[PDB]
């Protein structure tokens, strides 16, 4: 299996056009895409220890959810120097599917929507991040599903009492920004996502939106694990995970 | 004491000139500054519940650290309508000292710098948020001070081992943005602040910067309490706190 | 009749999408739209004396042509404090139909076009402010219609002699800006609108465009009166005008 | 007297440094500044008729307060073609002192400040358009001076009653913009300027600021006439005025 | 033949919409388009010596490929004063067809594409500057065609050896910018255009794109001559060229 | 000599403060500045072939005048991948002094100013690129110096005849932009620089400014060679040049 053919496979599952404007998806680091791949590594972040571990584990193709850079740079020093040095010395390909993997069908957001068995699930935003639908059950049933499958100790901002058969909004990753709370508050009773901060918490309380922070990491890894299983089932390649 | 005279007192302590560019400091809500003040309320946030509590307790002058609005509006609906309705029905004056109170001398950042008895402390940024200096002691002595005076369970990102007599940077509030971690990594071994998120955590680990999240709330309330005592000692009026 | 149902009625007559980009139309001030309305007030401007008079006259629903704010603000002091205080203390709803009422069918611009009986009238701009068509008659017939129905002492910039059966352009409100004069000069012989200034007058003379300033107030009130009659005819509500 | 030498004289009186940012002051149209000048024409506006009149009367050097263009062009058609054609066929030099002539000492704003004998006058803005000081007398004395020296029928927006010895702000030209009324309301009881429009009128009434519109034209011609006398007294050439 | 009818003819051949965004095509200088034209002048640049020569040669209508101004101005001095003076004193019309003449059918780029007999030629950019296709022959055959019909001494940046039947990209005028080299390098083996500079040369060498600079002047004049022949064949007018 | 110490030496000669706004000076590629340097390579451009040649010759520290990137990137493919791969595999340090080396004293512009023995030389721009002064001699003496020390076949745009003792402006690199010709025409009779293009040539002819294009390459290499000798004389390490 050549590198281009792995990319071709991923892009069929999660087309790059789906990614929201400005998102740095696609090839991050690499030159020869007809190179043969004997081992595939998958990770949430293209972090320094992830890349170090990929080098140690003999990874040929490194697939990450988050891009290497979101802001363009014009100097190569410090950390990015260290990262690139390892990738280039071993000719390791770095490729990312970011929001296109969040948004696509059977993607990270769909994965959560299926975990909570939402009824008539819809995209939360038009672009089309997140899912929203009815959760058929009690708040404590919802909360135990979360504790068992996502994160053992989610932070709960219990702004209000939640009735059975409530609308649950899910967004994998960083979805608890102030503008997001305001947006989702008009569309859901409970919001499951990650990366809660003070102003977002205060805002959720005022708007009566119940927010459950299951962390950025856990809400994405859940889906990423499913995607890993999908690659394993369809690709005749060694696949390992590096940070999950 | 008239409202203008309380404002004159606060502004002598924390001049508005000190606030960073774009910060919405000063009079938030109010018209007649010759109103007499029998009771002053102080709060971290001008939240709905704080304002509700201010009304219930007969607060005349409501002082908050965070501004009512950071982004301007031209319509009055939902929460902001409710807040304004209460303030205006009782003619409660809302005044804020935000970053000018972070930056001034014996301000929120100085309060932290003084708790850890930083040696030769300097402003962390040019503008001049935060403090940085040498902590005379071990990392565990630093952490035990933190647990006792600030927050019992701070999140510690222990990127590396810390020698005694290390450079400590402190910043009250939201100081754990990605750009901030990058900046502070060049100036300190340990960074104490609030509102950690995933991308910032990964970055601190890569940079070898130790980050301690004692929460946005706690790192600012510590200083706000001292300022509350300062107001009580010098003004001859009842002073109550609403969200701390 | 509930507040939402009054809004629903106005928006059927003058859809909000019709309004030009950036125009602050719609709900200005209010929270509960299922509130019952016993008295409706209509005014050109949401001025302080208009709001004071609405409070004195027991107005429940205040409808204005001009929005309360065009530029967003983040502090509530002085005049806007005074205005909001009255509106919020009496729970008076403030709603505006601005350019959507200028542009719609049988709107303020159509009203003028029908007063002058323009033949084959067309929108003056593409967006689609103003009307333009042939006036069937002399300039002095046009001028006497204006003096009788719009304003007794219009300012006339008689740039040129005007033939019978000339093209008349009308724009209710502020239509005598420099760019507007330049635009209309290529499309009409005479331009009837409001708010003339020196540079616009000089420009009209050079371009040979005859401009008649019947004032911003009068050119809009004419149409606003018609709209008031329409609400009276169709709504079973007390309707009063506050500044006309 | 050569053109450069007239320019040198004017610029000694009203330095170009004084003009506010973006103001198109200086040489408007001209190539050879060693041309001899037998007749100098002065005007408020570089209008088509002024330039036509300049040609007819054999003006060599045309001095205007307003610039030929405020917004840049890259095509030459219509009016601007006609203007340039006349100027170039006769090699008439067009030079402007705009806001620098408003701001300088004994300039258009000083002229007004000196007519009302303002006490301890200061610049109204920081840049430093307009003047403000105490008028030693009654409002009717102020108005009678205005009617006799400036304009016989000024528009008066009598927002409130005015005590004797009030603070008067003067600004020659267009000073009655919405933002200006808001600014001046904080600094004066009465504001004298030109080019009133509807939204500015309403705002002055709300702010309790008395506004007197003596027209853009008249409030600037008053000063221009003094400057005309200054040029006659000091230059040994024929000086005529074209639009005043 | 009236001026408008010459313009109408050119615009049928090269529609103005075809021009890329921001391009200053169309009427440059002129007022009366029903003026009769007895002599037509065509030139690459509306330069001072071109305009001087047009005046001396009794040109009524001056057609240029490059516009008089690309950046708008608001002062008329120096060169532009000299140019306009001649054009306006003789009432010479200045009209330009710029990128609309580069892009249209049988335009300057098509002219080159036909000189090199490219097979299956396509627009180089989407907007739709330049042409690209297979050159049926050797590099030295290509080079001799260039030397015989375009320019005797083209600068060749021989980045690589070029095979027979290579892809040739052509762009008349300034096509050798850094971004252009990068773009074309992915689409052609050899790039024929004008205005080479150091950074563009260095870049071409790295990318292995062979660049032939036949100068901005020559690559456009070739097509301009063809267009001149077309006007001569179809218009019953005296046509002369001024700078070629 | 450690890398930091070579950097310290260069920066003493050409301070980074001197570089104009936005210029990407300093460390381009590198991580450990305590690396020992046995061989220093100097180049005009950090081109692919220069870096290839640097690797082949065992260069430890690669110093270039032009930066690696002027516009920031966030993906690593093609040429930039190849460059970084070589630099990182050998841990070759890439450092640039760009406009700061143009501007400093005895810098690239001074070198030219000193070759022509300009009298009373001053910075050409305020920032302070280029030099200008009187050349003591005839134009042919100037040209013969140019042909002997800079470039044997400079392109001369002889716009007009030049008197002896003329004002000469020199600027190493790309100084022949349209705006630059316009600027320099106001300050000098002859302008020596590099990278002439068509629109600049026409403009120089119109302005009567004599332009001599001795190429971007040659006008900068002349100074770079002197700087190379300066480094050899003061550092005790092997110094080689790669593209000159
Ligand atoms: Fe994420
Ligand atoms: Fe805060
Ligand atoms: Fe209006
Ligand atoms: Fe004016
Ligand atoms: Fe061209
Ligand atoms: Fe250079």
């Amino acid at each position: 299996m050549k590198a281009k053919e792995i990319i071709e496979f991923i892009e069929t599952f999660a087309p790059k056009d789906l990614a929201i404007e400005g998102d740095n998806i696609g090839l991050q680091v690499g030159d020869n895409l007809d190179k043969e791949i004997k081992k595939l590594g998958i990770a949430l972040d293209p972090s320094l220890s992830v890349i170090k571990k990929a080098e140690k584990e003999g990874v040929d193709f490194l697939f990450t959810h988050h891009p290497l850079l979101k802001d363009p740079i014009r100097n190569f020093t410090g950390v990015i120097y260290k990262k690139l040095k390892i990738l280039m010395e071993n000719d390791i390909i770095l490729y990312s599917a970011h929001t296109n993997l969040d948004i696509c069908k059977n993607g990270l957001n769909d994965a959560l929507a299926e975990l909570y068995n939402l009824e008539n699930p819809k995209p939360l935003y038009d672009n089309g991040l997140g899912r929203v639908g009815i959760f058929k059950g009690s708040f404590e049933e919802f909360l135990e599903i979360t504790k068992k499958y996502i994160h053992k100790n989610p932070i709960v901002v219990k702004s209000k009492e939640v009735d059975d058969n409530f609308k649950l909004a899910v967004l994998s990753g960083y979805g608890l920004s102030q503008s997001s709370i305001k947006y989702v508050a008009e569309k859901a009773d409970v919001y499951l996502s990650g990366d809660l901060t003070h102003h977002s918490k205060i805002l959720a309380e005022e708007l009566g939106l119940v927010v459950v922070d299951a962390t950025h990491y856990s809400t994405e890894v859940f889906g990423l694990k499913k995607f890993k299983e999908f690659l394993s089932s369809n690709l005749d390649l060694e696949i390992i995970s590096l940070d999950f």
